[PDB]
């Protein structure tokens, strides 16, 4: 099957690596999809996959046993590029008021599709990505910029209700 | 509508039970488990956070749930025809020190080696039960740590000469 949309996707974006040991495999393939199947079932890859971009440019797969968290690697803008981190690898619990979460949930707890943060519909705010490196507000997902005790949380989609909390699991839960 | 069903841990002959009737449930006629997830992941309609679902393969129809097996007052219950579907989004994914209580779906150890399925004895004879002191999460072929023995989660392995090995299994504290 089709593994592409089960992966966090940062668009614009690729990995450097820094640290000299790191593995890496690349391949010339036609689309992102092709790149997404081989990572799941680390088909042909020597090492397990956590992420892999696609260089639209080139038509390139550059598949990584590492993703956007780990030590020896950075994160950088490129147009050319979308990058794609395996959910597995990608933490979907919190510890405290959710402070560094960098989950995909965009849903508020009442079920409630959240707004976009560089949107201003419906509601207008001040939580610009720009004004807040390294909080990950991207695309729609529940967040905690200023750690606030609800937990991670995002401007919702119904104009009636500026923002709610969102109902992320605490790691500790089980 | 994209297929989301592979996004989901699935547990045969299975439905979960809730007492609290202040939660929203929501049903629907379907034709397959396919459909049941799509819905579930883009929480479409649903006046709640979708964390599972089950898909009644007699009645053809599931009901969306606002919670999972790991959720307070909620329980297992078998029938043959329910298939439980938890959303992955709400499995946790990083474990806790030895990590006795993962219950997440990575299922290949830490050199690359897929991991033996629990319920067989190929290539490895064990004692790891269904109903012994140290078989109560194994599913599948899932990394474990039954009662925290090991380092951390691990399998039997598909390689005759591995018999076992730890997966690796972030650490939640850690990023």
């Amino acid at each position: 099957r089709n593994t592409i949309h089960e992966f966090k996707k940062s668009a614009k974006t690729t990995l450097i690596k820094i640290d000299p040991a790191l593995k890496i495999k690349t391949k010339k393939v036609n689309t992102a999809d092709q790149c997404a199947n081989r990572c799941t079932r680390n088909k042909g890859l020597p090492f397990t996959c956590k992420a892999f971009v696609f260089d639209k440019a080139r038509k390139q797969c550059l598949w990584f046993p590492f993703n956007s968290m780990s030590s020896g690697v950075k994160k950088e803008f490129g147009h050319e590029f979308d990058l794609y981190e395996n959910k597995d690898y990608i933490r979907n619990c919190i510890i405290g008021k959710g402070r560094s979460y960098k989950g995909t949930v965009s849903i508020t707890k009442s079920g409630i599709k959240c707004q976009p943060w560089s949107s201003m519909i419906p509601h207008e705010h001040s939580f610009l990505p720009s004004s807040y490196r390294g909080k990950d507000l991207q695309e729609n997902y529940c967040r905690n910029p200023r750690g606030e005790e609800g937990g991670p949380w995002c401007f919702t989609s119904n104009p009636e209700v500026r923002y709610e909390v969102c109902d992320i699991p605490q790691c500790s839960e089980v």
